[PDB]
DNA sequence: ATTATGACGCT
DNA sequence: AGCGTCAT
């Protein structure tokens, strides 16, 4: 009872753009603005790969994963973007660029773990005790949360969207505890604001709109954020989990959409993440390892204790191109070529963050795949990373890989490579 | 012929 | 170190 920790202890925050790289299309070209838009990269195959889609476009069945001239079958007059290409590759640049400029807003407010290129956690915890010794025990008003759900909200005693949110916030901030200063959902409520700020901030100083999750810790903030998307964020209390994941998919929290989250499903029986409450710890280390089994027994209660790591900038910069079909590389010329592209940008990209980043990367990672292989990589090989030189990077590249090549001639490749991939790691201050 | 990444955990 | 999983 009273000893059992509740993990109500943080306020996290995830924070992710809306239809990231439609929006920094859209705000470059503003005849994309509120149309059904997509971005695609390459054009030749089927129109290109659609990788982002505008939530009009969704309206349609638009989806990420989908050729261009399938989502113009569902949804003719739909817009779109192309991918910058350079050295004979998509080029992401344009949206790195972006993703900084939202990063250094959000860090305004508190540290960040970066991620992913639209996306970032926030601990809120302290900046939340700031705002409350200024609030003096001051009511919230829902004038300070006016994109704010509260999931679960309202219940028991209508009919449009907005009035629904706003009746979910009245019905939560009157039954909130304002004179406590540790009380979690006080504390949630009051990150919430901060969030609404924050959100506020980086349309007003990028144009772009975002979706944000507030809860106490990241999975359950992560959640939150997709629950009401777009230009929306959802606060998701300790007391809303039970009702929240009687009815969750096991595969809708992260970490949980592939095999382990079938071996689940599989294994016990059961469907929804609430029913993962009625097994033991030990029971589910025994099925799943221990660090699964205390992670699924902690989490389906709203409790886990993975720290929002302070760091803002990725780990590693890489540069990847799959040769699909009869593109494949067959030909030593071809692979050395291709590997001296992916070289070229790795350099630049390379070169631009030490400039802006006081560091260098000192592990070059060489991964390819092989024609009949359905694993993401075939294989994979590291080596020394000592200069910013594209021609002694793909040289080196070339030389830890050459004894994949089956092919006795010194010309041919065999079998041919359906993916070359470079990645710079291990950064040590410069 | 989804593609381009990037984060990890395992052994 | 190299491989596998998850993500999108
Ligand atoms: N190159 C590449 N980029 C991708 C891929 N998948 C996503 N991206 C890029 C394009 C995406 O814009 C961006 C951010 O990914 P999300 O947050 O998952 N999706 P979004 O922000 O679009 O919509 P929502 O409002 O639902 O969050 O990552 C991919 O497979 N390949
Ligand atoms: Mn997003
Ligand atoms: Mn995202």
């Amino acid at each position: 009872g009273p000893h059992m920790a509740t993990g109500q202890d943080r306020v996290v925050a995830l924070v992710d753009m809306d239809c990231f790289f439609v929006q920094v299309e859209q705000r470059q070209n503003p005849h994309l603005r509120n149309k059904p838009c997509a971005v695609v990269q390459y054009k030749s195959w089927k129109g290109g790969g659609i990788i982002a889609v505008s939530y009009e476009a969704r309206a349609f069945g638009v989806t990420r994963s989908m050729w261009a001239d399938d989502a113009k079958k569902l949804c003719p007059d739909l817009l779109l973007a192309q991918v910058r290409e350079s050295r004979g590759k998509a080029n992401l640049t344009k949206y790195r660029e972006a993703s900084v400029e939202v990063m250094e807003i959000m860090s305004r407010f508190a540290v960040i773990e970066r991620a992913s290129i639209d996306e970032a956690y926030v601990d809120l915890t302290s900046a939340v005790q700031e705002r409350l010794q200024k609030l003096q025990g001051q009511p919230i008003s829902a004038d300070l949360l006016p994109s704010t759900y509260i999931e679960g909200l309202p219940q028991g005693p209508t009919v449009q969207k907005e009035g629904m949110r706003k009746q979910g916030l009245f019905q939560w901030l009157d039954s909130l505890q304002i004179d406590n200063l540790t009380s979690p959902d006080l504390q949630l409520t009051v990150g919430a604001v901060i969030v609404e700020e924050m959100r506020a901030a980086i349309e007003r100083e990028t144009g772009f709109q975002c979706s944000a999750g507030i809860s106490h810790n990241k999975v359950l903030a992560k959640l939150a954020c997709g629950l009401n998307k777009p230009n929306r964020q959802t606060l998701v209390s300790h007391g809303s989990v039970p009702q929240l994941f009687s009815q969750m998919p096991i595969r809708k929290i992260r970490s949980l959409g592939g095999k382990l989250g079938a071996s689940v499903i599989e294994i016990l029986g059961i469907e929804y993440m609430g029913e993962l409450t009625q097994f033991t710890e030990s029971q589910l280390q025994s099925h799943f390892g221990e660090k699964n089994g205390s992670w699924l027994y902690a989490m389906c209660r709203g409790i886990e204790h993975d720290p929002v790591k302070p760091r803002q900038l990725p780990k590693t910069i890489g540069c990847s191109k799959n040769f699909p079909g009869k593109t494949a590389l067959a030909t030593r010329e071809q692979v050395q070529w291709w590997l001296l592209q992916l070289a070229q940008e790795l350099e630049e990209r390379l070169t631009k963050d030490r400039n802006d980043n006081d560091r260098v990367a000192t592990q070059l990672v060489v991964s390819i795949r092989v024609q009949g292989d359905k694993r993401l990589s075939s294989l994979r090989r590291c080596c020394a990373l000592t200069r910013y030189d594209a021609h002694k990077m793909s040289h080196d590249a070339f030389t830890v890989i050459k004894n994949c090549n089956t092919s006795g001639i010194q010309t041919e490749w065999s079998p041919p490579l359906t993916m070359l991939f470079l990645c710079a790691t291990k950064f040590s201050a410069s």
